């Protein structure tokens, strides 16, 4: 019966999966698939769901609440992810999936890792640790690295959305989290990664604080990111996690229109948190 999915099977070996109760696989549109899980990793209750998506065939940005590329003004700044979905969407984008992005201060409301948006900098001042970065070029390729190395392409970077925690370097799973404080106890995650060959993005998006009837804990960065290795990310990044984590997908609704729902359940007693920048997986144009 159960695991019944090449992910399934792939995180079972891993040794990070056992007791496979869910382990669904639908096609979000021709490009991305998408994988919803439950299981249990060293006796503990999880819910997860693994998007793969094809980057020969779509492309990504990040995003913030207004599409505008500007730091962070104030309250303001942050919606939940929906709404950057909706207005990624009204500015001639066409939005596909969504999940919440890096980490931000506060005091004022500002992005902790680097951030470039359409090649405009948003942040290149990023915090001490907050290191690790998806970035895409103006020619279309897409990395996962260090923040130094996005910026050593000076001009040529188009894209940049930051993250905190190296899950798995050149294949190797990562464990350099000492620094990381209480993010190395179990919580919600949202991380991506890319194959060897760049062409493949996965994102995990995992529940955590068993606020649904999952009981979904959460998950340690060094088991997060030996299941990241074990779906075939070469190198792979820890976002915001917590209550931040949220998934959106397009939902085309009769008529045309298109609406963004959550997928997944907020860690923050079910309330979708506000969130200030974001990663959406849109058409190429
Ligand atoms: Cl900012």
């Amino acid at each position: 019966g159960m695991p019944q999915t090449a992910i399934g099977r792939q995180l079972v070996e891993s040794g990070m999966a056992n007791d496979v109760t869910l382990d669904n696989e639908s096609v979000v549109r021709d490009g991305i698939k998408l994988n919803e899980l439950a299981f249990k990793t060293f006796g503990e209750s999880q819910h997860i769901f693994v998007a793969t998506i094809d980057l020969n065939e779509l492309t990504f940005t990040p995003a913030t609440k207004d599409d505008k590329n500007v730091p962070a003004t104030g309250p303001e700044s942050s919606a939940p992810l929906p709404i950057h979905a909706f207005a990624a969407e009204a500015n001639g984008k066409t939005v596909w999936l969504g999940v919440n992005g890096d980490y931000y201060a506060d005091n004022p409301r500002r992005v902790m890792g680097l951030f470039y948006k359409d090649g405009v900098c948003i942040n290149s001042q990023y915090f001490e640790g907050h290191d690790e970065v998806l970035y895409q070029l103006k020619n279309g390729e897409t990395y996962v690295g260090q923040a130094d190395e996005a910026l050593a392409h000076e001009a040529n970077l188009l894209h940049a959305l930051g993250g905190y925690g190296l899950l798995v370097k050149d294949g190797v799973v990562q464990n350099f989290y000492e620094e990381m404080g209480d993010l190395q106890n179990t919580h919600p995650r949202t991380s991506v990664g890319l194959s060897q060959d760049r062409k493949t993005m996965y994102v995990f998006v995992v529940d955590g604080r068993r606020k649904d009837s999952f009981f979904a804990l959460g998950l340690t960065l060094p088991h997060l990111a030996t299941m990241m290795k074990a779906v075939g990310c070469y190198n792979a990044i820890n976002l915001d996690g917590g209550g931040s984590t949220t998934l959106i997908i397009r939902k085309v609704n009769d008529g045309g229109k298109p609406t963004f729902p959550i997928l997944n359940t907020p860690a923050d007693d079910r309330v979708p948190r506000k969130v200030t920048n974001s990663m959406l997986i849109i058409e190429k144009k």
